[PDB]
DNA sequence: GGCTTCATCCTG
DNA sequence: CCAGGAGAAGCC
C-alpha cells in the first residue's frame, strides 16, 4: 500500500476514533508498553499522513508513528471484536464503540513533538502528492530543480524524498499515462511532456485515493503483462527496474 | 549507484 | 510445505 491506500486507511481510523476517549491502549513492542497507561483517557486528535507514514496524534502531544512497509494493515472493528486472522497484532487503540487494530507492521514508534521534524523518515520525505496545497507547477519546479532534474524516473518516482506517497503501482501507472519509460530525466523532457508528468504525478494518486476503493481508478498496465494495452493494442510486458517489478507497454511508452 | 538486508505475509 | 515475491535503509 502507498499514499492513496494509507490515506484511505487514515480516513477510516479518524472516522472510527478521532476525538473519542481511549478506553484501552495496547502495544506489542515492550518498549512501547509504557505509553499504554499514559494514553488511556486521552484521545486521537487527528491522523496525519505524510506519504506512507501514518501519524496518529494524541491529545497529550504524543504521536504514534507507523509505517506499513509491504505488510502492515489497519482494521476497524467494533470494540471487543477481533475477527480471526493469522496476522500478529501490533497496536490496539480502543474506544467505547470502535477500536482500531494495526496488524503486522514492524516500524512503529512513539514520537514526542520534536521528532515530528527530526525522525529520520519524516525528515527526508518530500511534499505529499495527496496534499491539496501541492500544485502541478510546484511539482514541475521540483522536477526541474537541480536536486531531481538529473534523476531517472525509474528510481525517482519511488524516492519518498521527491514526492511522498508514490509507490510501484503508481510509478508504472503514471509513466504509462504520460507515455514514458523509466529511463528518462526531467531535464530532457519537452514542456508538454513535463507538464503532463507534473499533473499525472498528482492526479493519478488523487484519483486512486478517491476511487480505488469503490469513472473509477483502474490499473492500465500494473499486473497486466500479456494483455493488450488499452491505448495502443500492444502486449503489456513485465521486467525489473530499480529492483522492483515493472509493467509497461512497448507500443506507446518511449 | 549496484547490491545486501530487513521485515511480514501470501502463493506457487 | 519451502522459496521466492511483494517499502526503505545500509554499506560500500
Ligand atoms: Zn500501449
Amino acid at each position: 500500500p502507498q499514499g492513496p491506500e494509507i490515506r484511505r486507511a487514515a480516513d477510516n481510523l479518524e472516522a472510527a476514533i478521532k476525538g473519542k476517549p481511549l478506553t484501552d491502549v495496547w502495544f506489542a513492542f515492550p518498549q512501547l508498553k509504557t505509553y499504554q497507561s499514559q494514553l488511556i483517557g486521552q484521545h486521537v486528535t487527528h491522523v496525519e499522513t505524510r506519504g506512507k507514514a501514518l501519524l496518529t496524534h494524541f491529545s497529550n502531544d504524543l504521536t504514534l508513528y507507523s509505517h506499513n512497509q509491504l505488510y502492515g494493515v489497519w482494521r476497524v472493528v467494533d470494540t471487543g471484536e477481533e475477527p480471526q486472522t493469522t496476522r500478529v497484532l501490533r497496536v490496539k487503540l480502543q474506544t467505547a464503540d470502535k477500536t482500531i487494530l494495526l496488524y503486522s507492521a514492524s516500524d512503529i514508534e512513539m514520537l514526542r513533538p520534536e521528532q515530528l521534524t527530526t525522525h529520520p523518515f519524516l525528515q527526508r520525505v518530500g511534499p505529499d502528492v495527496l496534499d491539496p496545497n501541492l500544485t502541478p507547477e510546484v511539482v514541475k519546479e521540483r522536477l526541474l530543480s537541480p536536486r531531481f532534474r538529473n534523476r531517472q524516473f525509474a528510481g525517482l518516482l519511488l524516492d519518498q524524498a521527491f514526492l511522498a506517497g508514490l509507490g510501484n503501482y503508481l510509478r508504472v501507472e503514471i509513466l504509462w499515462q504520460v507515455g514514458l519509460t523509466g529511463n528518462h530525466k526531467a531535464k530532457d523532457l519537452n514542456a508538454a511532456q513535463l507538464d503532463a508528468l507534473a499533473h499525472a504525478l498528482l492526479e493519478i494518486p488523487r484519483f486512486s485515493y478517491a476511487t480505488r476503493g469503490q469513472a473509477l481508478f483502474r490499473f492500465k498496465v500494473f499486473h497486466r503483462d500479456g494483455e493488450p494495452c488499452e491505448r495502443c493494442g500492444s502486449i503489456i510486458e513485465k521486467t525489473t527496474l530499480s529492483s522492483r517489478p515493472f509493467y509497461w507497454c512497448p507500443g506507446c511508452q518511449h
